[PDB]
């Protein structure tokens, strides 16, 4: 339950450097006598969520920076406050990585993209387009060999494909993500993901593929190219196959855009050794000498800190990760990132594996990555017309009808919940006590604890947000109208966290109109 004082432990992943951030802390150690523990838990980006809510977890995490809004806005990091002189030891577009509401919330590392990577004694130039591969793959298979083995487990390889011809997580115009305009089921995400799954039925690739499986393939020379990042090399430097690094290949004439990470170091909010942890990483890992550990151990990719990344930038490997970074995106780091991932890890895999088809498990993952903003978009909205008795005037925007319908909807059910339940409501409003935003932000523990008991149904879900209504009502006459569109978040998370699976099953808010029509 509590992190304890006096030592550092540190979670990172598995196919990262640990041994060698161990011998950073080993340093670290040598001169203060606190010892840094190095832990790679399995799923530690689920996990590290979960811990740090009961005050719990490392010291610091590890993860590229794309999870990290996420716990922020859950108040699981705590602000970094380097001085000018650190700052300016890294590029700019590293901190901007790591920035969340106008705040530093970790440390960055390095930058990572994948590429394509292929074995020069098999194929000494690597396709330029996808749309070669499957003709390769015929003449490889005549040699006992194949063209292409990669994870198909985790859609952050499968993603570059997917966004080539017009696939985007959320859309980022003028400066600005429009964070209603999800790009997940749209005619070019749909090419992509339906040429994967012709290379899957051709047989030019297994749906059960993984990264273990596509590593050894990879490294005992079975396979002429895989997609991996930097992390990768150092196994591929033991097995000895003579490798190339290369730009992704085109898909319709575009390239693939892989999600550029930047491998970011948190430190937990309930850390107690907040300063041991900034020393650490200051003045330890991001160092030369600290960093060239890592990357001797695994590789970085091209690291956040200049003096060591322009000697690492005459290496041709990495001028092949800046090069398909150049032509990717810098990944989101909006706390709907988790989301869009398991929407689009489970689209991947059931169309990989035939369980769905590419347009039902784009559908799926399309209101899967909408299901938090539309929700708080009807829920805010109802709260607050209730509140004050008018409507909000502005257009719902992106997937209109349905919100606007679900409102039209829930005004009806709504309404009569809070009329027929105004005993229960009123009493249990007197119990709660809610006086001000402290007291909002107290409701989720025990929301969550009442609301995933028993029964799901759409009626339940409606009373979830009628009360929410009726204290909005009562937070509008004292006084308290700040704390509606917090209550509205926090009820949108309660029931988008504990009902995604269920929800997504119904068609989203669809399901809830359909079931309500008059
Ligand atoms: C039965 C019921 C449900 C439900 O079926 O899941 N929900 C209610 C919401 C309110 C009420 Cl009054 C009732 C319910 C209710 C009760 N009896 N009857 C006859 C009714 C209709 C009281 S026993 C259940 C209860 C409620 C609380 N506790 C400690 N136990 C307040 S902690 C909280 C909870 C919220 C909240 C939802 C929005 C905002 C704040 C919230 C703060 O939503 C919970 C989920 C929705
Ligand atoms: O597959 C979704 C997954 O993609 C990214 O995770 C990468 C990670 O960034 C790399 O450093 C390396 O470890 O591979 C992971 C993919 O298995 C996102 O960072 C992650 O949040 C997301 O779930």
């Amino acid at each position: 339950g509590k992190i304890e004082e006096g030592k550092l432990v540190i979670w990172i992943n598995g196919d990262k450097g640990y041994n060698g951030l161990a011998e950073v802390g080993k340093k670290f150690e040598k001169d203060t006598g606190i010892k840094v523990t190095v832990e790679h838990p399995d799923k530690l980006e689920e996990k590290f969520p979960q811990v740090a809510a009961t005050g719990d977890g490392p010291d610091i995490i590890f993860w590229a920076h794309d999870r990290f809004g996420g716990y922020a806005q859950s108040g699981l990091l705590a602000e970094i406050t380097p001085d000018k002189a650190f700052q300016d030891k890294l590029y700019p577009f590293t901190w901007d990585a790591v920035r969340y509401n106008g705040k530093l919330i970790a440390y960055p590392i390095a930058v990572e993209a994948l590429s394509l990577i292929y074995n020069k004694d098999l194929l000494p130039n690597p396709p330029k387009t996808w749309e070669e591969i499957p003709a390769l793959d015929k003449e490889l298979k005549a040699k006992g060999k194949s063209a292409l083995m990669f994870n198909l487990q985790e859609p952050y390889f499968t993603w570059p494909l997917i966004a080539a011809d017009g696939g985007y997580a959320f859309k980022y115009e003028n400066g600005k993500y429009d964070i209603k305009d999800v790009g997940v089921d749209n005619a070019g995400a749909k090419a992509g993901l339906t040429f994967l799954v012709d290379l899957i039925k051709n047989k030019h690739m297994n749906a059960d593929t993984d990264y273990s499986i596509a590593e050894a393939a990879f490294n005992k020379g079975e396979t002429a190219m895989t997609i991996n990042g930097p992390w990768a090399w150092s196994n591929i430097d033991t097995s000895k196959v003579n490798y190339g690094v290369t730009v992704l290949p085109t898909f319709k004439g575009q390239p693939s855009k892989p999600f550029v990470g930047v491998l970011s170091a948190g430190i937990n909010a309930a850390s107690p050794n907040k300063e041991l942890a900034k020393e650490f990483l200051e003045n330890y890992l991001l160092t030369d000498e600290g960093l060239e550990a890592v990357n001797k151990d695994k590789p970085l990719g091209a690291v956040a800190l200049k003096s060591y990344e322009e000697e690492l930038a005459k290496d041709p490997r990495i001028a092949a990760t800046m090069e398909n970074a150049q032509k990717g995106e810098i990944m989101p780091n909006i706390p709907q990132m988790s989301a869009f991932w398991y929407a689009v890890r489970t689209a991947v895999i059931n169309a990989a594996s035939g369980r769905q088809t590419v347009d039902e498990a784009l559908k799926d993952a399309q209101t899967g990555s909408e299901l938090y903003r539309q929700s708080l978009e009807i829920i805010s909205r109802y709260l607050r017309e209730q509140a004050t008795g008018a409507a909000d005037t502005a257009p719902m925007g992106a997937s209109g009808a349905t919100s606007r319908k679900a409102l039209e909807t829930l005004r009806r059910v709504g309404d009569g919940v809070q009329r027929n339940h105004e005993t229960a409501f009123q009493g249990m409003l007197r119990k709660l006590d809610i006086k001000n935003e402290d007291d909002v932000k107290s409701l989720s523990r025990v929301m969550i604890h009442v609301f995933s008991d028993g029964v799901t149904n759409w009626g339940r879900i409606v009373t979830l947000i009628s009360f929410g209504a009726f204290v909005a009502k009562h937070l509008k006459t004292i006084n308290q109208e700040s704390c509606i569109e917090p209550l509205a978040e926090s009820i949108t998370d309660v029931l988008v966290r504990t009902k995604r699976d269920w929800l997504v099953k119904q068609r989203g808010w669809d399901g809830f109109v359909e079931f309500f029509h008059v």
